[PDB]
């Protein structure tokens, strides 16, 4: 059994909520207050195993994301701000 890194990527100014990815395996988002009234998400996700950038940006073309392990692992208690924090968290998928 191999596990995965999750991903943490930053979404400003969405158009639409996520959703869970056939491709993936679990989805972790939330909403938070800043830049501008509008909002933005922030979040992990774990994806099937061997999918690249290639296959969550596809989900979301436009927006940062970061796979150096910044928080892998460690993003499963801080995750956000809670001082910034607006929704969530939201758990989907499995």
């Amino acid at each position: 059994a191999r596990q995965v890194i999750c991903w943490c990527f930053t979404l400003n100014n969405p158009l639409s909520p996520l959703s869970l990815h056939d491709s993936m395996k679990y989805l972790v988002y939330q909403t938070e207050q800043g830049e501008a009234g509008n909002i933005h998400f922030q979040g992990y996700i774990e994806m099937k195993k061997r999918t690249s950038l290639a296959g969550m940006k596809k989900l979301i073309p436009g927006a940062h994301f970061e796979k150096r392990r910044g928080t892998q692992g460690e993003a499963r208690a801080y995750s956000m701000k809670e001082d910034t924090r607006l929704e969530g968290p939201w758990e989907y998928g499995e």
